[PDB]
């Protein structure tokens, strides 16, 4: 892995897919996924999905203007240390959705306009094999 980005210069509409392979290392202690509105630093976040591996958690959340919002979090923790996983997060017209493994796993209500998503960030401990966008 490597703290991996795609731009989506032209942004992406309801019906996208973003198909997130990987393994969670040994000593992990979290990572993430963002779905930015830019490419500068401080730039927004239509979504940050963060698999906590320290305090067992998973937590949703947005930033705008430096800001986070208000954490929403996901049942349990469908992740772990030494294992592969594989995530689905669906664009929708009201939201994201995530799928871990098999099932679905949590459902985010669009905050900032699905139109402004233009970059696709993975980082923290996390090793990446793959991020397809459908
Ligand atoms: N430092 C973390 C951020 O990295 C992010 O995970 C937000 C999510 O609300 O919580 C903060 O406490």
């Amino acid at each position: 892995n490597v703290p991996h980005k795609s731009s989506l210069p032209e942004g992406i509409r309801p019906g996208t897919v973003l198909r997130i392979r990987g393994l969670v290392p040994p000593n992990a202690s979290r990572f993430h996924v963002n779905l930015l509105c830019g490419e500068e630093q401080g730039s927004d976040a239509a979504l940050h999905f963060n698999p906590r591996l320290d305090t067992s958690e998973v937590v949703f959340n947005s930033k705008e203007q430096g800001s986070w919002g208000r954490e929403e979090r996901g049942p349990g923790v469908p992740f772990q240390r030494g294992q592969p996983f594989e995530v689905l997060i669906i664009a929708s017209d009201d939201g994201f959705k995530a799928v871990v493994g098999d099932a679905q796993y949590h459902h985010f209500r669009h905050r900032l306009p699905l139109a402004r998503v233009r970059l696709v960030e993975v980082g923290g401990d996390v090793q990446l094999d793959s991020v397809r966008i459908f």
